[PDB]
């Protein structure tokens, strides 16, 4: 009652924001990925 | 009158997001482990 | 059809899937942690 | 019903913390690049 | 009369993980920051 609109937009909020994680994460285990195979193909670990 | 419907919605969405975010962190995790690893074995570093 | 039901339904997975993503950060923190030492002890390092 | 202002009170919180969050993890995945680009041009790797 | 008690103890749940997940991701920066410096000044690296 009344506060309604309010609650909604702090939803759509949350949402926007975890979009953002997401495309993060999906940058970060990207370049972790690229980490690993590179130390995986380094000389000096034999 | 109210607004179920639309914070339902957003509700659903989020949870779709944290799903990959989750499955995202779980291979991070494995991708991490990999790299532990490698490194532990890695013959320059003793 | 009344959606409070359903709607706390998606609030106790937000809930669980947040646990879990708690876990994998959890973990993940270790390992990343554990990688460190590991560096640190890299006899070709400094 | 009258626990709506207090529902809004965490509904606000959550996004306060979660753009810390995305705060946090911004920055990370510019710690991580870095981290990759000195593997890359890591004399004894590749 | 409603599902909101029920709602506000999830909303609350989520705000208490919420907490951890920044705690965590806070630490994990730090462990990351300084394997970036360490490698930094990793001999081997020309
Ligand atoms: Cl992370």
């Amino acid at each position: 009652m009344d506060l309604a609109p309010q609650m909604l937009r702090e939803l759509q909020e949350t949402n926007a924001a975890l979009q953002d994680v997401r495309e993060l994460l999906r940058q970060q285990v990207k370049e972790i990925t690229f980490l690993k195979n590179t130390v995986m193909e380094c000389d000096a670990c034999g």
